């Protein structure tokens, strides 16, 4: 069976914990210790083939070079009530391209809390920056569970048109 | 033993013959004629790693972009125009090499001299947002020259 | 933590099940199912750098095989000392590899067990001489006594880092 590395990444607070584990648990984390990064597998049908996921969780610069090496696809995720966790996203992806030496690496942007009313950043603006980086942009509610599985198969088609 | 081929880039002026001799001769030069390129060669211990150094002080520039391995891209504190200048020889560089990785190090010389007009926090931006490291040097007092050059080897060690 | 992938190929019989559960579970089997494929996780420390080996027990010896081949970073192409057919079929495993990575350098460990048998056919001359016409390690176990186990695997790794 084909498996995929994913690591999902993302300023603090964001909801990277709680997207991971409502993908491999299809459980809602209301508290998890910010400190802990780790890795989970799940086994998944995508377009009728089945492959494991192997998903880092990361929290916190030579111990992350090492997983962007290894990472075959990225989860970009900021807050949609946090303009500064977006105006990061652009730091993300210009270390992958530099660890990686790739300008077209396997991306998604999220979009996460999307159930939230207090938004701040804009769809279109989001959906712009993902334009500009020929990548797939996801809006997401790990609360909700709403486009959690369609960020993370997105994720895995981008990785199989690469090859 | 292993060498390394270090290429020494940045505007006129700045230093980058001055740095080159004190790094191979531990001599200062007070003039030196601007359109003289030339290589030099030192055998160096670098974390307890014997090897030598071929260093290109720079006056096709393509040829010798693509054959070097890392690259000193130096501006001098009192020249604003030399800091402006840095971002060019990064995107040449990248183009010629068709690499986003390329070992580089950001070289600000002249710290000796008071007449600063480019910032550090300015020229440590700058460096961050290459994700390379930022020195700075004097060639007239030889601070920081060793560390520059250095710390371009730990750089290509790394990507190796 | 730094992981790798390594691939036990050999023929039918030769020990890949016995050796993979020795380093893995310190447990000898004297009986296991020849058609289970399997992969097993542990980690261990080499030469002071802790890593976790990933660890794929082959069973059939063609589309999933080369797959398993473009994933797997090192090999240990086992064969038995007193089974001289096994011995003659390394060969064919390092082309299929050779072929499969499109690379002259694949790391790969030369592994004759059972080396607590009497009835040895193939001399540990003639292994050492193959291993040496392609630059790799020849190591003798035996997956009853556990002698070598650690040892093939271990190289194994080693040549991964080398070749990184
Ligand atoms: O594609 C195939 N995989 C197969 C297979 C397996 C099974 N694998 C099961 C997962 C095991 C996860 C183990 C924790 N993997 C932990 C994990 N998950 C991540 C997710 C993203 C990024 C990094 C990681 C890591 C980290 N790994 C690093 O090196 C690292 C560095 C710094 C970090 O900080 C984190 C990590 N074992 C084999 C051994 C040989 C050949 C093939 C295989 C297979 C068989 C087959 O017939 C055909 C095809 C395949
Ligand atoms: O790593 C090893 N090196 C070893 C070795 C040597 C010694 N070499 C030392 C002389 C150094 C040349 C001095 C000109 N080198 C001149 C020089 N220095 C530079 C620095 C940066 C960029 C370019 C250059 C150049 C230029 N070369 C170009 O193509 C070019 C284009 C445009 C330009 O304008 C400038 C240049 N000779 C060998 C022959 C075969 C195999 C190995 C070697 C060795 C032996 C060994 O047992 C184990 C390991 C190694
Ligand atoms: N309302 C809402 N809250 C969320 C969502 N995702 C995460 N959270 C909350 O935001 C906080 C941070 O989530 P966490 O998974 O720890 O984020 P991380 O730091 O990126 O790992 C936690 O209180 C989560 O319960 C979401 O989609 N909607
Ligand atoms: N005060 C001071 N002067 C320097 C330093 N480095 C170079 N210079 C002087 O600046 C001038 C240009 O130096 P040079 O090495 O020829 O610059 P290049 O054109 O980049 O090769 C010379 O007068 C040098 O003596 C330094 O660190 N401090
Ligand atoms: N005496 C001895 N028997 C072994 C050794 N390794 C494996 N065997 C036995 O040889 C048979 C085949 O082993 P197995 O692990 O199933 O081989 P595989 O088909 O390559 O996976 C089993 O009966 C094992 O108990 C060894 O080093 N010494
Ligand atoms: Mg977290
Ligand atoms: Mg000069
Ligand atoms: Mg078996």
């Amino acid at each position: 069976m084909t498996e995929y590395k994913l690591v999902v990444v993302g300023a603090d607070g964001v909801g990277k914990s709680a997207l991971t584990i409502q993908l491999i648990q299809n459980h809602f984390v209301d508290e998890y210790d910010p400190t802990i990064e780790d890795s989970y597998r799940k086994q998944v049908v995508i377009d009728g083939e089945t492959c494991l996921l192997d998903i880092l969780d990361t929290a916190g610069s030579a111990m992350r070079d090492q997983y962007m090496r290894t990472g075959e696809g990225f989860l970009c995720v900021f807050a949609i009530n946090n303009t500064k966790s977006f105006e990061d996203i652009h730091h993300y992806r210009e270390q992958i391209k530099r660890v990686k030496d790739s300008e077209d690496v396997p991306m998604v942007l999220v979009g996460n809390k999307c159930d939230l009313p207090s938004r701040t950043v804009d769809t279109k603006q989001a959906q712009d920056l993902a334009r500009s980086y020929g990548i797939p942009f996801i809006e997401t509610s790990a609360k909700t569970r709403q486009g959690v599985d369609d960020a993370f198969y997105t994720l895995v088609r981008e990785i199989r048109k690469h090859k």
